[PDB]
């Protein structure tokens, strides 16, 4: 138990005010009960709540030479326990308890999901916290509040164009069930009203909660020039620079736009996509990743001429069987795929006028892979092709902070190679870039930071869901994936299609639907990965990663009784497997 | 070992054609090849795909005195390995596999859920089986194909009228997300017509799947004489025997009425809700079951006046606060309750009139339990007081087997006091009234007839859904139970309101959905139940069962990441207790 502790050593250094307590001893309530009244800043971690709070009594009987808890530390500086604390009077302690070398305990360098989970999360364990969030403007001018890409021009109003998108089927559904049901025109305009009234509510509300835990909120852009101070440039354009003890790199990333001439000029991404004037109209969207497919989607249910132009394959990443179906899926309900094919030049034919309420006409050319080349018109061009981390112009060469494939690397505590710069969230070379991770990786950092905790965020088994007109959620391997990593000769593949109650009576195609488990024989059957397409996939999917992070095997899911009439209840009754080659 | 070797003995005798085999084996897949081209059924159970397969290899070693596998016998009749079978030819040796001391290796009394599983799986195992369901008619004289209670009167109909009742409300959520609707009136005879043509759908299908596994379906009654032959008496009233080795009662439940003035006469039953020529109009429904709440908020939805009378509570035996905001939530959007109160009588003022509408008008008066009296008018009475066992009439009076409140009484293997008397499904006094619990009772149970197979079903943590206008799903222990099993200084209970991503938009009410976890602190924290209220509350639930056999705990649920935007994602960051009094 030799650098465990030197770990700790360094976890209680870089903290705020700090006390190690437990939750039945007198004597902690009472320093912690003067901290609340005097308006100190504090966080404290309880070992009784701690498998090994054990070996933390003993490690900090070699920092401090103190048997018992309370032990109390500001910024590092040992104050003592409980009677050291009680012969400080009232205002010589609050005054000690607040001078620190640095005018912040920390600075983020963004705003997003990450950034301001982390900001929150800190300050309540006492963290003097400065958090940085600007919004450097699209090309065509966009920009937006407090809250990240999520917020902005991510999650949020992506899944909330999907649910105007399913409701348009949901509608011509219900006449199945016996309403007579007009169903008229879709005016885009008021459903980008609804959905930016509900992101201004959650910047507000962003905003608010940062004041709330005494967060110095800055609409500044950040740049490191030292391992210790940060430079900030603001709306105005003035520089300042502000000095700290830790730096979260926490920028996200930004929609990339292929190199052809006019693609800045004339096309668009989901940055801009969610605050549109008008009706995209003929629209190209570019690329085949989640965010090029979900866009098709809702766009074509909405009632746009939807064209989706893919260089190789749908969803690089993902089981192709399933990209396989999600597409067939959109192509069979009016989305249509040029693929193989690359874009080579837009240009503008006509141009947007709100004098009349006229889209703009674009010509995009484009080579086939083959060689043929490609050339129509469209009022809009989407470019979804991928996005790219915002680590250049950040002082990450100041500092010499190692970055692969634009990534910043971390260790397993969001760590980079110098001691005290971290980074969290999209910017991150660990997990998924999901938001859910980015929030995960805040609220640990925040506890290891200024509680000095040990709890270590888990990047494995983590879900995802596309919004696709059909939803396709996943957990773990690929079926292709796993049969690398295990081989043929250990995976078993169960499958069945199902189809949803609620789709009888309407009468859509049975047989569209789609479940399959992947297990490893060899560990006791274990679920390696997990596979459904079908309505709401996203809530289907999400109970099963608690069970696979627990190492469910086959067994388990068949001793599960299944709800019914759900679609769920699918995965407690496979029963055919791949190789018997058995129908599904 | 000792009961056990017996225990198999036994499964060995009442089993048919029957074939303990191995996966690496030619010695085996020749004994079998040559069954399939002989057309001999037979059942088999591969011992390298149990746990415990060397425990049948020696326990076979002790009935057989050989250790080698295959090991064959012909209902209890020990033929040998896989020369033993290479003699007697194929014309002696079909001679063997086809003598019985009955008519059938299995009779089922019953067509529903659990018969129809239990026989499929037992034909498929080499079993003679015949199939016996009738349905007797309601009061009214309706009634329904092969299929059962779910098929025909339960949970395929239930949950296709809660899917137009959904679909109203989605409809106006679809004004706020920018579609001119707008709905008209909703036609309920469409509606049953497309309902019962999905319903003929399973009927025919289940008939198909039945003669497709060579069970014989006899649409006739079943009544025990002796513990091997039952007596069937078809549509006519002709009565012929037939023998049997294993008996299965499977006859499920069946509407109670109040014993009151005109219970029968007047008023309806779910029975025939499901297959009304008319709208109900102006509805009462009397009692608190599921079944009477997601019945009354369905009708509610689709545009009726329903009103429910409850003598005592909600829900009986769920969690009462859940059942509170499952009412709390019905009232507020136009469902009526009287409560508590009785009924007392129903008499007929108008009748029918065809065909100017003009449906039959009826008034009901009951007692408040404080003593005041009820008087009122309604079109329609619906009566979800509770089911009762078809045990009566089935002659378990004739071979006495036992019961308690109706129900047949059954061990960890369903059977009950005589050796050859097993029930399923909802004549079990074994589980919650559960379409999918009776599918996998039989089907285990199938096996162990069968193949030799010991799994036994699991009746803990049963996940259940409730379809009421906002639903509600649950796993393993109300939060009342918890605290008297446990103590409650050993329990703590997170909670959380949550607003559905798709709610913001049409601002529906903000803290209305709601979930908690109920947490046994002194079993490491373990989640011994699960409750959630709100959309799609099946597809939420059902995985999280599978967490919970895996003995899921707090942490676990914590270290699972969420998938943003979710309902379900809400149980990956429960955060404030019940005793810390805090806001949810
Ligand atoms: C169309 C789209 C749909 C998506 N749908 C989902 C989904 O359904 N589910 C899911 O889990 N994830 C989804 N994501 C991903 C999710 O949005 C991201 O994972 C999440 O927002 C990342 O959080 P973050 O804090 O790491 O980065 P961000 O949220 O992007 O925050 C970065 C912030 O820092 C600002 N910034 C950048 N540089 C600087 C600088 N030098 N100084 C100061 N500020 C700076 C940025 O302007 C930004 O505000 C989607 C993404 C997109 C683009
Ligand atoms: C309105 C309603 C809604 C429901 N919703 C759900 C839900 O959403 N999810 C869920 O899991 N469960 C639900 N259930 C319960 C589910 O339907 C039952 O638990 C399931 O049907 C029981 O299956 P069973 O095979 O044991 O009996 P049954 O399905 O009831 O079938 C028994 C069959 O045997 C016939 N029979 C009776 N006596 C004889 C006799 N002497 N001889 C020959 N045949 C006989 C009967 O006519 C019947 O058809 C619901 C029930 C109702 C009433």
């Amino acid at each position: 138990s030799a650098e465990q502790v030197e770990k700790l050593r360094n976890k209680i250094n870089n903290a705020a005010v700090l006390v190690f307590a437990k939750s039945f001893c007198p004597y902690c309530k009472k320093v912690m009960e003067r901290f609340n009244n005097l308006k100190i800043p504090f966080g404290y971690l309880d070992l009784d709540l701690k498998k090994n709070g054990s070996d933390y009594q003993k490690m900090l009987q070699e920092i401090t030479g103190r048997t018992t808890v309370p032990q109390v530390f500001f910024r590092g500086e040992f104050i003592g326990g409980c009677d050291d604390v009680m012969a400080i009077d009232d205002d010589t302690i609050v005054k000690k308890a607040n001078e620190m070398k640095y005018d912040y305990d920390m600075v983020i360098i963004g705003g997003g999901s990450g950034g301001l989970a982390l900001a929150k999360e800190s300050a309540k364990s006492g963290a003097k916290v400065a958090l940085l969030d600007f919004v450097v403007p699209t090309p065509m001018g966009t920009t937006w509040g407090l809250g990240g890409t999520c917020v902005n021009v991510g999650c949020i109003p992506k899944k909330l164009m999907h649910q105007a998108a399913l409701l348009n089927h949901y509608m011509e559904d219900a006449k199945s069930f016996g309403w007579d049901v007009d169903k008229g025109p879709h005016d885009w305009v008021k459903m980008v009203e609804g959905i930016q009234d509900h992101i201004h509510a959650l910047n507000f509300g962003y905003r608010s909660s940062m004041m709330n835990a005494n967060v110095k909120y800055l609409n500044a852009l950040g740049e490191i020039v030292d391992p210790h101070t940060i430079k900030t440039t603001n709306k105005q354009g003035i520089v300042k620079n502000i000095t700290t003890n830790t730096i979260i790199v926490a920028t996200g990333e930004r929609p990339r736009y292929p190199p052809i001439p006019g693609a800045k000029e004339y096309g668009i991404t989901s940055d801009d996509l969610f605050t549109l004037d008008h009706n995209p109209g003929k629209t190209l969207c570019v690329g085949a990743s989640y965010v090029s497919l979900e866009c098709a989607g809702f766009l074509s249910s909405i009632g746009c001429d939807v064209t989706v132009m893919v260089r190789s394959i749908f969803l690089r990443g993902f089981d192709q069987q399933m990209a396989g179906l999600i597409s067939d899926y959109i192509a069979k309900y009016g989305v249509k795929f040029v693929r193989p094919c690359v874009p080579t030049s837009v240009r503008c034919l006509e141009e947007y006028d709100p004098e009349s309420g006229k889209l703009a006409i674009y010509e995009v050319e484009g080579k086939h892979e083959d060689g043929t080349p490609f050339k129509d018109t469209f009022n809009t061009v989407l470019f979804a092709v991928g996005r790219d981390p915002c680590t250049t112009n950040i002082g990450l060469q100041n500092v010499d902070v190692k970055t692969t494939n634009g990534r910043v690397v971390v260790d397993d505590e969001e760590r980079t190679n110098v001691p005290n710069i971290y980074a969290i969230g999209d910017v991150s070379n660990a997990g998924y870039q999901l938001t859910p991770l980015a929030i995960q990786a805040g609220k640990n950092l925040a506890r290891r930071l200024y509680t000095a905790d040990d709890c270590r965020t888990d990047y494995t088994n983590v879900p995802t869901t596309v919004f696709t007109p059909l939803e396709y959620g996943c957990i773990g391997l690929s079926e292709e994936n796993a049969i690398s990593k295990f081989g043929e000769d250990n995976i078993e593949v169960f499958h069945s299609y199902f189809q949803p109650l609620e789709w009888t009576v309407p009468h859509r195609p049975d047989n569209t639907c789609y479940a399959k488990l992947i297990i490893n024989k060899q560990d006791d059957n274990r679920v390696v990965g997990f596979h459904v397409f079908g309505p709401n996939a996203g809530e289907v999917t999400q109970g099963y990663a608690v069970a696979m992070h627990l190492g469910a095997r086959k067994e388990d899911f068949d001793r599960t009784i299944g709800i019914h009439p759900t679609c769920s209840e699918t995965f407690t009754t496979l029963r055919v497997t791949k190789s018997s080659g058995a129908s599904a």
